[PDB]
């Protein structure tokens, strides 16, 4: 029915592949599987893609992440929420890491501050939940150990590569971090 | 007598906090502490500074983390020497490290991929040490591990911003993420 949605999954692979820059909106379409002009109908051009797929995807996180919180029955389940949560998004959409990581810049500025907006509380959220379960740790802290397990977590990217993606290395992949995320929140909080 | 790298110094400060694109060569010497046309002597221009910047830091890194490697009394040693060592770039040089996250594309072709070449032997180091450490850990286990300690060390930019430099909250830092980095490894040796 509606070939749209369809395209923004190939902007979000060659986007990850070869740079922002580097990719050009023809053949988006053409690896997408799409028809020839009719794809200049909704996402003219190039950066439109950029923008729903990064502000889109960090707007819901922010959301996700929020659910977790409130959902969950205490807060030492709310962390574990999040690990979880973080883990599904770091080792699933590891494409949109990569993105994060290079291309946020070619994002148009009005945009932009959009992102960054929703990133910043999103590890608000990780921080207010971190300093709640040891009323001890301080805001710095809290925020120090918040980026330092998303730095581990989102760490994928250097070992998750295309050539790889095997479930049976995703699921260790995962079993490990976790276990590394962990074990970094309790070495932090007794440090301290 | 030789001004050269009070205008490396200049740059670092300059690339970290504006984008490589957004400094341009004239406002690097003037905020530098430099002559006027002196300067386009030895590093025009802007490019020419990033490429000493980062190839140079790079393979000393490597050199670096390959030191620690040998001198050390023993493997359990030399991990800790690395963890050290890393702490030491990623907390100190904490500039480099966001120059590293975003401008290493504007780097020549040549330069840039002289630069991910060490990166890939500085954590193939690690790699080694991470491994012999762990006879049970195969390859790709060993990697991830690595990565996953990079990560959550090259975290610090996201906290220890210009507006800051206290050195109470570096030993803090260092402390906690030090800490974190330990107690994370293990959590990865007995999971697997």
């Amino acid at each position: 029915s509606d070939r749209r949605f369809q395209l923004l999954a190939a902007a979000e692979r060659l986007f990850a592949e070869r740079g922002f820059l580097a990719v050009r909106l023809e053949d988006i379409g053409a690896a997408a599987g799409v028809s020839g002009p009719a794809i200049y109908r909704h996402f003219p051009n190039k950066e439109s893609l950029l923008v729903e797929l990064l502000v889109g995807v960090s707007a819901r996180l922010l959301a996700g992440a929020r659910d977790v919180t409130t959902r969950s029955a205490n807060l030492a389940a709310a962390l574990d929420g999040l690990i979880e949560f973080h883990l599904d998004f770091a080792l699933g959409e590891a494409d949109l890491i990569r993105i994060q990581d290079r291309d946020l810049a070619h994002l148009p500025a009005v945009a932009e501050r959009q992102v960054r907006k929703a990133q910043r509380q999103y590890v608000e959220v990780w921080v207010g939940v971190l300093r709640e379960l040891n009323p001890g740790l301080a805001e710095a802290d809290a925020r120090l150990m918040a980026h330092a397990v998303f730095g581990l977590l989102n760490s994928t990217p250097h070992s998750m590569k295309a050539a790889d993606s095997k479930p049976a290395r995703t699921v260790r992949a995962r079993a490990v971090l976790r276990a590394m995320t962990v074990a970094a929140l309790s070495a932090a909080d007794r440090c301290l």
